[PDB]
C-alpha cells in the first residue's frame, strides 16, 4: 500500500509498539505476543502483529533519525489507521537525576532539527506527547514498582554530537537523555491528531561515561517492554 | 530585597499562584484566604500571603508577556525560595476541540519569541510543565468534576497578532488557545529547577468571536481559582 | 473599551508620557502636572491626563517588556488617537562615554527579541525614533543646560541577562545602556505612522557597579521628568 | 566493533557502494558480486565485501534520512577505514531537463535540514561531492554511452512535503530531484575527508506524477549499478 | 598600503565625502573644489582631496553593495584616520511621502543582508548615523531651502528584489527608498566609533514608477552635492 | 540599455570571462586579446571584445562582494544573452592543501550571505558551478601540464573577517580559500540557467601569513588568464 509498508489495510491493531530497531521489533514479538505474525518488512524494517495476554498489539520498526521515524509513523496513521503509538528505545543519559536501567517518560521532545521548524512557521513548536497515555504510563508504573522517571529528552540530528559541551546545559533545563526520534514521534502525532508517548531506558550514561554491559541490556530493556505492553493493557 | 519584589524573606510560602492582572490576584486574596496579608506591590504589582483550608498559599502578579513573567518567576525562586509556581488566566481559544467556559491544561507552550532560543543554544526547547503538578491538576478536576481540556498553548509576544491566518495551523498541532507567558513559565522553571503549570479559562474565541458575558466571566474564573487552590491544599 | 485601558475616547490628549512604572506615572500626575485626572487602571496599569504650561499631557503605564509595552501603545495610537509618544525611563549602562545621572536619547533601539523579524520579513528592521520629536529633545535640553548622551540602546527580553559576556561588544557598537521596550515603542509608532522617542535616565552602570543613592534617583528622574514635560510644551 | 555496524576491521575494503535499502544491497551482492560475504547485520542494515571483475568492492546500506545515512558515513569511515563512498538510489524527479530512466548525478546536494548549519557556523555549507569521484562517474558513463544528467539534488528532512509548492523553484535553481540523504553523505564525507558522489535513478517525477511500472524499477536500476561498478574497476 | 587604497598616509582629509560611483567622485572633485588631487585609484576607486571654502574636504568611491562598502569605509578609518564620513546617493523611492527631487536623510537603515547578526550576536542591530551630523545637515538643509525627508532606508543586498511585493510594508515602517549600502556604512562606523550619515536623492520612484530625466538627474544631484559640501565647511 | 552597462546591443560575445578589478580586465584586453574594443565604462567598470585564436572573447569587470556580483552578471545574461562566464580572481587559502601560485577550482562556494537564503526558500542553496564548464577546466589545465586544485571556496561578505577562529573549520570541511562572489555568481547563474565557474590564484595564505611578491602576482594571474582564455578557445 505505502511505500515503505507493504502490510495489509487492516493487519495492524490501533495501539502500536516502536523502535528503531526492527531486531528487538521481533525480539517483542516473539518473547512476549501470542498469534505472532509478521505483517510488513520493505527495506527489512519490520513489524508484527500479535496478542498480549489476551489483547491484540501491533509491533513496528522506524529506523534511525527524525526523518525515518517520521515516515513510518505518518504511514502507520494516515493508511493503517493506527491511533496510539508508543516508541521505546534506549538513549544517553545526560542529567544527573538518571541513572542507569532507568526508565525515562518523555513529556517533552526538543530538539536540534528544523523540521518542526518548516512545519510550524518558523516558530518554537513545543512537541510533546500526549497526555492520556502518559498518565496511564505513571500509573502503570507505580502499578509495577516502577520508578518511571519522567521530564524531557532532547532528539538530535546526530549520534555523535559536535555539541558535548551543551549536555550540562540540557541537564540544566530538564532534559535527562538525548534520542533521535521523539520529536518527529510528537510533531507527527500532533499534525495527524494521533496519540503518542515515548519511553526511554538508560543504557549508557553519557557524563559518568557508564554503561550497561550486554547482560542488564536486553534485562533493562525488557523490564520496560512489559511496562509498554502493560500500559497498553 | 529585588528591584521588583517588595516582600521580606520567608514572606512567601513556597506554593504561589500566579495571574497576570494583579487585581485578580487581590480578588483571589480577599475572597478566598484567610488572614491575608499584601507582601509587596512594586509597580502596582502585588502579591498576597495567606492561608486556604489551614494550607499556607502564596500569590503573585506578574505582569503580560514572556519578558515581564520571566522576571517575576526568576526572583519568587531564587530570592524566595518559592518551589511550586501554578499560573491561572484567561485566553483566545483557537480550536475547535474547545469552547468558553473550558478550562485548559498546557501541557506544552509553543511560542514565537526568541527568548528560548537564546536561552538553549538556538535549538527547539520544548518548553514543558512539572509533570506531578500536572497530575495533581488532572486528580483534582476530577474530583471536582471538572471537564479538563489537556494540549498545547502558544505563547505569542504579540496580543494583536501579525499572523491570524496562522490561527488553524496552530490549532492542527493541538495548540487549543493563545496567552502570552506560558513558555517563558515554563522555561524559567526548567532553568531554576523549580515546578510549574499554566491553567486556562476560555473566555473568547477568537475563531468563533463567541466571547461570553462581563459575570460568567468572574463565575468561570472562579472555578479555574477553586480547582488551582484546591489542589495545592 | 479596550481590553486594557478603560479610559473613554478623548480622555487622552494627543502627547503622552510613557514610564514602565505605574506609581512613577501617578508621581507625575501628582507632582508635575498642573488639574490631573485618573482616566485607565485595568490591571493597575494608571493613566492620567492633565495640563502642563497650560497644555494638555497624558501619562500612561506600559509594564515591563517589548511585548507589554506593544500592547499599550498599540491600543493608545489605534483607539486613543495619541500621535506622539514620549518614554521616559531607567537604564543600565554599559557604556564608558556615559556616567551616573546622564540621559540617553536613544536615536536606535536593537534588541535580542524576535517581534521586529516577525513583523519586517524576516529581516533586520532598524528600529528608530521620530527624527522631529529628537530634535525637540536635543533643543530643550540645550536650554535647560542638560548635556544629552545620544546613542543607540538595547531592547533586551532579559532583565537577568544570559549574555553578560557580551556587553563591551554592545558598547563598542554605540549601545550606551540596556532597557527593555523601545525597540518595541520604535517599532510599533513605524508600524502605525506614529512619533516616538525614549529617553533613558542612568541609574546604575553595569561594568563599573556605580550605583545612585535613593535620594540621587528621585532628583535625576525629576531631571528628566522636567526635560519631557518642557519638550512636549 | 560500533552500536550499529557488526563487521570487524578488515571486512570492508576501502571502496564501497551505499544504499538506503538494505535488500538493495543484497540484490547487488547476489548478481554482480563474486564471493559476496554478508560482513554486518546490526538493525537487520545489511554490509556485503566481494569482488567484481576482479578488483574488491564492498556494500552497505544506510536507512534513510540525513540523520541515518550520516551514522553509518561516520562509522564506515571512522572505524572501518573507507576512503570512496558512492551512493546510488532512487528519487523524484521536479526538473523538466529529465525523464523517467534517466541518471543524476548531483553535484551538489542542498537541504532543509539544519545539520549543515549545527556543522558550518550557522552558515550555508555547499554540500559537495570529490570532484575526482564525479569525473571518472562521467567518462564511465560516456564509455558505457549513458547520458549522464549532471545537476544538484534536494536533499530533505521529508518524504511526505509540505513544501509542494516550492517544487519549480527547486527546479529552476537546477535541482533535477529530491531524496533524502545526499546532503548528510556530501557533509560527513567532506568533514572526515574521505571521497563521496550521489548517483540516483529517476524513478518518478513528482511533477508529470507519472511513475516506473513493478518491471520498469529493477530495469534502469541495473544500468546504474553497472556504471557504479564500473568506475569503482 | 592598503589592498583597495593606494594613497600615501596622510592624503585623507579628517573629513571625507562618499559615492558608490568614483565618477561621481571624479566629477564633484572636478567641478566643486579647489586644488583637487587624486590620491587613490585601485582598482578605479577614485579618490580625491581638495578644498572647499578653504577647507580641506576629501572624495572616496566605495562601489556598489553593503560588502564592497564595509572594505572601503574599514580601510578609510583604522588607516588613513578618516573621522566623518557622508555618503550621498541616488536611491529607489517607496514610500508616497516623496517624490522625484527629494532629499532624503536615514535616520536608520534596515536590511536584508545577514552581515549585522554576523557582526551582532545574531540579534537585531539598529544601524543608525552620528546624531550630531544628523542635526548639522539639517541645519544646513534649513540654511539652503532644503526640506530633507527623514527615515529609515531598506539596504539590501539586492539591486533587483525578489521581494518586490513588500515595498509597500517597508515603506508602512517609514522606510522612504531602498538603496544598497547605508547599512554597512552605518554598522561600520559603528563598530569602528566614526561618525557617519547616509543622503539619498529621488531619482526614481519604484511605485508611481516616475523617474528624472539626464538633465534633471545631474541638477537634483549637485543640489545635494552644495549641501554636503556645506555641512562639512 | 542597463543602469550599470553601456555596451549597445550584441557587444557582447556569449563567452566572458570575469573579475573583480577592472584593471585586472584592461590588463587581458592589451595583453592577451587581438582586436580589443573597450565596449562598456559605467562606473569606471570596464568590459572589453575581442579575439583569442580569432574566435570572440568578451570581458567584464563585476567589483567586490556577491551584491556587486550579482547586478553584473544578471545584466550580463539577461540583456546581453551571455551563456558562459568563467571567474579568475585571487583568493586567501586557508588549507594547507594549497599554497601560493596555486589555482583553485571551486566545486562549491559556501558563504555567509544571506543572499541564497532569500532566493531559495529559507533553506541551504548548495551553490555550485556547471559540471561541464568544471569538467573543460580540468581538461584544458591537464593540457597545459597545470596542477589544478579542487575543492570548495568560501565567498565572505566580510574582507576583515570577524571569525578568523574558524578557519580552520572551514579547511578541514575542503574549503581551500576565502574570497567574496563566488556563491553569488553560482546563485544567479543557478537562478538564470546559465553556465558559470569560478578560478581562484592562492596569492595570500591566511594561516600561515606566507604572501606573493608585486611580480609574483601577475606571472601566477598569467598562468589563470591562459587557462581561462584556452578553456574558451
Amino acid at each position: 500500500m505505502t511505500p515503505h509498508i507493504n502490510a495489509k489495510i487492516g493487519d495492524f491493531y490501533p495501539q502500536c509498539l516502536l523502535c528503531g530497531d526492527p531486531l528487538r521489533v521481533s525480539y517483542i514479538a516473539k518473547k512476549f505476543l501470542q498469534d505472532a505474525k509478521e505483517i510488513t518488512n520493505v527495506r527489512n524494517m519490520l513489524g508484527f502483529s500479535g496478542k498480549y495476554k489476551g489483547r491484540g498489539i501491533s509491533l513496528m520498526g522506524h529506523g534511525m533519525g527524525i526523518a525515518s521515524c517520521t515516515i513510518y509513523v505518518t504511514e502507520l496513521i494516515k493508511t493503517y489507521q493506527v491511533k496510539e503509538l508508543l516508541r521505546i528505545g534506549t538513549c544517553g543519559a545526560i542529567s544527573p537525576k538518571v541513572g542507569l536501567k532507568d526508565i525515562i517518560m518523555a513529556t517533552g521532545a526538543s530538539t536540534d532539527s528544523k523540521t518542526n521548524r518548516v512545519r510550524f512557521l518558523n516558530h518554537d513548536l513545543s512537541a510533546t506527547p500526549d497526555f492520556e497515555l502518559s498518565l496511564r504510563a505513571y500509573q502503570t508504573a507505580k502499578r509495577l514498582g516502577i520508578d518511571l522517571k519522567v521530564g524531557n529528552v532532547f532528539s538530535s540530528d546526530f549520534f555523535y554530537s559536535f555539541e558535548t559541551h551543551a549536555f550540562d546545559l540540557m541537564a540544566k533545563y530538564n532534559h535527562l537523555a538525548i534520542e533521535m526520534e521523539a520529536a518527529g514521534l510528537y510533531a507527527t502525532a500532533m499534525e495527524l491528531n494521533a496519540k503518542a508517548l515515548c519511553l526511554c531506558s538508560v543504557s549508557d550514561h553519557l557524563i559518568t561515561k557508564e554503561a550497561l554491559s550486554p547482560k542488564e541490556r536486553v534485562e533493562s530493556f525488557d523490564n520496560m517492554i512489559i511496562l509498554a505492553l502493560e500500559m497498553m493493557s
